[PDB]
């Protein structure tokens, strides 16, 4: 693992797990992603990780035409890094995952290392009565969905968005997604440095317990060694511990409304600026210090905030 | 962990990843299932895992009247336990992976605990020919393939075999598995002891190194505490390192041309018997003991041969 | 391991490793001890843990006299617990070393748990000139020093403090100890609750790397199940990062100018309470919380601060 | 870690921790050692860890005398690479332990690298009555025993025996023997390659638990990287199942009648011989394959057997 002198905090600011019912300050809106964003950027989000949603209903969608009613607006406003999910809502074709990214040209697109059963039923008990009619169903059929990134897909993905000079944000939920990425790295498909983020929490997915992040860090550096930095998300409540860890290894962080709706215990967060000036705080009281939007730039070894189609 | 004080031997007879191109020892016919399992029993095997294959080419096959074309043969001449696969051929419904089981009503039955990436496409790059048209299609086709196995799917299957008093051989190929597996634990869909079956060396799945099998036997001691036994199984020339690492750490062992085509480095096995003996031997060497039939029915806690419909 | 619903802050507030060149800061009088420990108590402190030195020049000395002209005092300013040392000054006898436990009969006193090379030689270099004669020579004389803790002179001191109803905080430096610890459990020479100090980043012990850690909760909890509270202390830099790890993994913090002249990178820690108000700002962003004395009390299952000789 | 393509398995045959009462076989004059160690060379043994005892009632001896009785005559009858212990009699002085490798200059001499409480006293409860006066106190003392190795006395260590081309078998007893190795790499005082001998089930030392073994490795190659050779020894009925994990991850064995008196489960070792037919069995069952004396050579980087003292 590549020391991180300077810790990249990404922003990743409403996702598509998360619904409307569930918090009044999900960002829905492309005015509101693009407030959000900023207020992010400016508590010192470096990256900023966007997928868009309907306007109306919040219900996710992966089509160019919102991504290009915040996309301009937020590289008019601040210098952060914009990262285009590949992921998108659950039960989109990897046709409409892409087209973003594709339309985009982007200097960072998340690209997720594989397979995986991604279960988020659980949280529509939290809940009595929804406002949309496409949450429930949306949560209930995760029970039966399986998040796609065949070997085929992946190596898709790679070559299509790497054409155009895009570097990637490598999604791993399991310790099976590095010797995934090892596959490709073997066959040169992607360059280093490596950016690689490692999720924890997905029903599915790795859990969130701490042994897991060591272990995933110990194999990254057999597989890797010098050549990757770690990043680390953790769903809900563990969000926190689990950046904090990543800090004191001398990885890098990802906060944001799309992988928790609390500032805190018991708290909704108002903002995502809430949790980057949390987690922000949290490195300044370790003596640690935060990337600026071109240190990362020159971390990820990205194409430039010229170089893109917005 | 349970402690394993006789160490169950598993056979894996033929599977459906090798394909007959790769071994002309590769069981085929239910004629050779018979003599292998048998062969595998006699040598120490305390259960044999089954799947059956077209008699003619080999391709994998979920045909109940296959399978009865060797259950009730092996039933007659060996009392190993007969452990039915719900896995099968890759690129099967379920619908038709779970008849088998469904018709025969076994003592075990498999069960995939995750969805992934199941590759096993650069097999192909080793043979320059093919004996069937159906082989090289099959193995380039997993580049492009998911082991589907959502939490609907588990649920289902649990539900469905649990029913006719089927114990599982739970398949974990990643960390993410035992978490999914410890959410039906909760659920109470399965009751103790639980069989685990930690999977190495798929591609698509985690790697067969060392660290990966004391992680899994770390994170499942947490989750399950002593409601389990440990069982290895590793692909290829990891087979009997990983295998022998499991009987060391107080596990059990699973070994077959299923799963590994050689004997020892750089020579194909011509009977499953000489691995079961192999492992056997390790065993041995190492003043430890292994399962009789009975004794492994005792473990799991399986309802009897006499309770099978065959 | 039993997690901590409320994290016990231990403050050590001046040891006998760091020297008065070392910092101005370095509390040497039982009236600076004093008034430190009160501060570090009104701080977050629930327990303090203490040496005495010489009041002229600083020199590490166990002469329980010393320790009568601040107890007493803290005694009657805070209700923290405090915890004597029978480590002491490196270069004392065991006579010497439980003088003042034995006197004071404690509700805590520490109890190292083995052996080990104890070198803080190194740290002569980072100056050219010393105020006191005894400084250098103490420093230099540690590259043949041992830090002993015998099994006789372990039981020795179980049995002679255990009598007056001490309860232990056994330090232990490396994996090994947490073995020498189990002999005693095993043979009930100390009763749970066992509250286990992990020490890291001293020459001789084991090093400041982050999965040693972890690795020592996965052996403890094998060796001690939820008979045992974690806490930790790591030596200078390694404070902060490896307290707050304990936080998230569950468990306890030890803070102090013992440990660490630092309040962060490149600051002299003007107090002990600084460290404390610090690691208690880390909990509290992390939506942690901290312990009473009387929490404390509770946890460690102490005697009471009445039933002490002071 | 450098992968060990032969296996190197060492031999240590006698050792001075069992006493004569424990078995028959313990090897104890000048000519049972010679007559063992030559056994043991031609079952495959590479190298020969040697100790020599009184030869009238087998107490632990580091008279140069009584070694010059064994190693001309083992020279001659063999080309093992014959390793002088430094460690030799619990209760010796460092004068008294470096007397025999300063004789002899041999090719390899052991070097403990860290002080420890060193605790054999258990074992004279297995025994109601004693060949030989000295062996109940001799284990009894062992309770209040440290065997010493401070940074003075291994540096002095290093200095007298490196000045005639020794090459060392560094004894790592806990996690932090690693690090005060790592302290004396960094000054340069020792070259690589580093054989690292991981110490395991000596009460005072790391407990035989497999997480230890593969803790050490991860440690070790965050330390010294591709500049090491792994080695095991584990006490007793640890030994085959520690030496087995070693090989499998890619280390080298140490087997011999110092470490463990049983051939297997309840069955005393007729000779050395015997444990070193039975790791290379299991050896040649993984696949793997053993060094000669000259392959031991060229690995460990030795001055050759023409330039020693005998
Ligand atoms: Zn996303
Ligand atoms: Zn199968
Ligand atoms: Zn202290
Ligand atoms: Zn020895």
């Amino acid at each position: 693992m590549k020391q991180s002198k300077k810790i990249i905090i990404t922003c990743a600011v409403t996702g598509s797990i998360h619904t409307p019912t569930m918090s009044p300050y999900l960002p829905i809106t492309p005015e509101e992603i693009v407030k959000e964003g900023v207020a992010a950027a400016e508590a010192g989000a470096a990256m900023l990780h966007l997928h868009a949603r309907d306007p109306l209903n919040g219900r996710p969608s992966q089509d160019p035409d919102l991504f290009m009613r915040f996309l301009p607006q937020l590289k008019e406003r601040t210098d952060a890094i914009l990262n285009i999910t590949t992921g998108g809502g659950l039960g989109m074709s990897l046709d409409e995952r892409l087209a973003p990214a594709r339309a985009a040209r982007p200097e960072v697109a998340s690209m997720n290392m594989g397979s995986l059963n991604f279960n988020i039923s659980q949280a529509a008990a939290k809940f009595d009565t929804f406002k949309f009619d496409w949450e429930r169903p949306y949560l209930a059929g995760t029970r039966d969905f399986i998040l796609s990134n065949t070997f085929s897909q992946i190596e898709r993905g790679m070559t299509e968005l790497g054409a155009s000079g895009t570097r990637f944000e490598f999604e791993c939920y399991d310790v099976g997604h590095l010797y995934n990425l090892a596959h490709f790295v073997d066959r040169k498909l992607v360059e280093p440095p490596f950016f690689l983020q490692c999720v924890f929490g997905i029903l599915g997915g790795i859990g969130a317990d701490p042994e897991n992040l060591l272990h995933m860090r110990t194999i990254a550096d057999r597989l890797f060694g010098q050549d990757y930095y770690l990043s680390v998300l953790a769903a809900g409540r563990h969000q926190m511990p689990f950046v904090t860890m990543s800090a004191i290894l001398g990885g890098n962080v990802r906060v944001g409304l799309e992988d928790s709706l609390y500032s805190g215990k018991g708290q909704l967060a108002t903002s995502n600026a809430e949790q980057v000036r949390k987690i922000r705080r949290i490195i300044e009281e370790l003596s640690l210090d935060i990337a600026t939007p071109d240190e990362a730039r020159a971390m990820l070894k990205t194409k430039g905030a010229n170089e893109t189609s917005f």
